């Protein structure tokens, strides 16, 4: 039903179904593409598809506009946000590069477009800290999440300044030493992954460091895993590695904008052609240009 209607329809509009990797399982069982955002955009660009069904949060979809200048983009709601990506005002960019203005200013791929406008360079989880250290200044402006940053400044010794000091992403700051705990009680022989915006004292008890993408890539290195993300990504390991054990560490982990994504809301967006993710044509250059940046120093 809902999913050969959704099949069809996204036949007909030439789309390609894009899903992060905490869409619910069985939105991401429709997809085309899986994987965290920079992948998604990526994937995206190997083929010349009309449109773009991006389920996933704004700042997503508009890296996939970014990237693909010539494809329509749909958002399928408009409350598919990021909590920590809209914490960060240009005002809160300015003001830094106004007290440093020899610091490039780093953004994290968790941003807005117009935030990537200002970037010298952008950064993903797994070479943010090479970039950082290749970088030529001993201070950086980085920004939007304060424990990514925290984590870059522990790994590269530079001078961090955090833009919004107190930027943050909810889902991965409620994790406590106490679920480290539990998870240790109750998973004796497992390892952990930590998202790097976990809080400093629960990346250090990690086994790994990483984002969903290096959670994927590393997840080779151990046969049983805690996984210090949003809950929906035990999911997508467990599909991944199904001779392997993975456990949440906290099931209530939830990302309210990724769960405004539903078969039904892609369904309309293709039959609709909504929502369409536009993107200023000089912001969408200059964050280009940044992205492109981020590659070459990769
Ligand atoms: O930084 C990786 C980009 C990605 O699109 N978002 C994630 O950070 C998860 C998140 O949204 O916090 C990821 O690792 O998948
Ligand atoms: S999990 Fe946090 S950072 Fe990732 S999209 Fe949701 S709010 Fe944004």
């Amino acid at each position: 039903d809902l999913v050969e209607e959704i099949l069809r329809l996204k036949e007909e509009r030439n789309a390609i179904i894009l899903a992060h990797n905490y869409q619910l399982p069985e939105v991401q069982d429709i997809a085309d593409f899986i994987g965290d955002s920079l992948e998604l955009a990526r994937r995206a660009t190997r083929v010349d598809a009309d449109v773009i069904v991006f389920a996933g949060v704004d700042f997503m979809a508009e890296t996939a506009k970014i990237l693909n200048p010539d494809k329509v983009v749909l958002i399928p709601s408009r409350e598919a946000t990021c909590a920590m990506a809209n914490m960060l005002k240009v005002e809160h960019i300015l003001e830094a590069k106004r007290k440093y203005p020899n610091a490039p200013v780093v953004l994290y791929v968790n941003s807005t477009a117009e935030a990537k406008a200002y970037a010298d360079v952008t950064v993903t989880s797994a070479n943010a800290v090479e970039v950082v250290k290749k970088l030529d200044s001993d201070v950086v402006i980085f920004g939007p999440d304060k424990n990514l940053a925290h984590y870059v400044a522990k790994m590269t010794g530079k001078k961090i300044i955090p833009v919004p000091s107190k930027g943050h992403c909810y889902v991965h700051q409620k994790f406590t030493l106490d679920d480290v705990e539990r998870a240790k009680k109750l998973h004796p022989n497992a390892k952990l992954m930590i998202h790097p915006e976990c809080i400093p004292e629960v990346q250090e008890k990690a086994d790994i460091i990483a984002s969903t993408g290096g959670m994927i890539k590393r997840a080779c290195e151990w046969d049983e895993w805690v996984v210090f993300t949003e809950r929906e990504m035990v999911y997508r390991l467990r599909k991944l590695y199904p001779q392997k054990k993975f456990y949440p560490a906290r099931e209530d982990a939830f990302c309210i904008g990724m769960k405004a994504i539903t078969l039904k809301n892609i369904y309309e967006s293709l039959k609709d052609m909504k929502y369409k993710v536009e993107v200023p044509e000089e912001i969408a250059r200059k964050a280009r240009k940044a992205i492109e940046r981020m590659l070459e120093m990769s």
